[PDB]
């Protein structure tokens, strides 16, 4: 059979690992079924992939995802020979309608850096009470978050949780989720997404979009305009500002070259 | 106090057991340890073993023979080589394994899918065990001793309480690492537990070139089986016993290749 061969880039946004694909037509069909050969572990390994063309970054499924275009951001300043400590890279995302002006900078080596990136705004805040339990809810357009703090809640597995949210949403259409369960002793997140299409959940190394979540919810209810945020393979900070939320965070170019699939 | 050092690297899939192989560096580098332990990282490229090219040799990042890394170093051989049709014999070395080691590479499917099979160490001990209640086929070699246990030939029983059975025997025993193979016979099905004491923790390996063997040799004598196909948890491997002398057939597909940035 014919051997498909890619460009490929392997990025680690805060151990929220990312490839990104060059050279390839980012509106294939295929991608989807590619995307998820690219990311098992028989395979090089990542949480996500994306597709860049020019300025734009084509994600596997049009979403939106911080950590992604903070890595392309990265990557442009690693190939750009004008980059020397700072530097601000306009791009685009598939699920964010604005252009993107990344504030890209040097975080000791040349191949690490720092990337900040503007999040979307939310949609609704609320704090709901389920049973027994206190939760925060963050919705967003795509996912909707919800802020379990370990501390301010009894004694409970995970799983209880991530079952009774499954229940909240039982008459409420939604395409994704996540729990941002939350430890104020060390200010840490444990992200948890479920999504349709995979029919279960994953623990992320990081999540960009729940920072937030995390972030709108630390600021209408403790006052907390931005914070560091470890996660479980690296940490994330939210930054409010003007009524405007961004996520800054290290990044690290890991890889480079070809990728060999079948066709 | 800010460098980028760049290598160039080779990723391959040996029947599941992840291998980063580097090409063009000093194969004696001190620090090659310390390079083998971030390049694994899953923050970093993905491998479950690093290994270090020269010309015909590899060199693993302890100084260990490992059948499936040899695999996938001959594999690469005959990707590199234009010459390569179906099939081609290839004459390497591995640090660990003092004889030369000729591997059949073949044709899997495309370019980038082989059949390699290699020329295994011999055991250095074949003996059954009997612990407490259940029994299991001890087959020592020169760095690791693996336990074989038939499920199908053995009562009800847990795997962790085998495993903590297993740690116990090993007490008197000075160990760097053992291994248990959890043997189903119905699917030819087989579970590589593997443990350390430095680590002191265990893990189901994707696939166990050296445990297909341990298992092979006492299949040999419990049943008279000279050949047959373990499937494993994530790939699988064939045992094939010929004129007294062990191989170890399985697929290697080759997934990527270029440059790797590490920070020095």
């Amino acid at each position: 059979r014919k051997v498909q061969v890619l460009d490929f880039i392997k990025i680690n946004p805060a151990g929220n690992i990312t490839i990104l694909i060059d050279n390839f037509d980012i509106y294939d069909k295929n991608i989807p079924k590619l995307s998820e050969e690219i990311m098992k572990e028989t395979n090089l390994y990542a949480e996500q992939v994306g597709f860049i063309k020019d300025s734009h970054l084509q994600m596997m499924g049009g979403e939106f995802s911080g950590n992604a275009s903070r890595a392309f951001a990265s990557l442009l300043a690693f190939r750009d020979k004008d980059f020397s400590k700072q530097k601000n890279y306009n791009i685009t995302c598939s699920g964010e309608s604005k252009v993107l002006d990344v504030d890209v900078r040097n975080d000791g080596a040349k191949n690490k850096f720092l990337a900040k990136i503007k999040m979307p705004k939310f949609l609704s805040l609320e704090e709901i009470n389920v049973d027994e339990y206190k939760l925060g809810l963050v919705r967003f357009s795509g996912i909707n978050h919800f802020i379990f703090n370990i501390k301010e809640n009894k004694e409970t597995s995970f799983e209880n949780i991530i079952d009774l949210v499954k229940k909240y949403l039982s008459n409420e259409e939604y395409s994704a989720f996540g729990i941002m369960f939350f430890d104020s002793d060390n200010l840490s997140m444990k992200p948890y997404v479920y999504v349709k299409e995979v029919g279960s959940g994953v623990y992320e190394n990081s999540c960009a979009s729940g920072t937030t979540a995390l972030g709108y919810y630390l600021k209408k209810c403790k006052n907390l305009d931005r914070a560091k945020i470890v996660q479980p393979n690296g940490w994330l900070e939210y930054i409010i500002e003007n009524d405007e939320m961004y996520i800054d965070g290290p990044v690290e170019i890991i890889a480079e070259g070809k990728i060999y699939i079948g066709k």
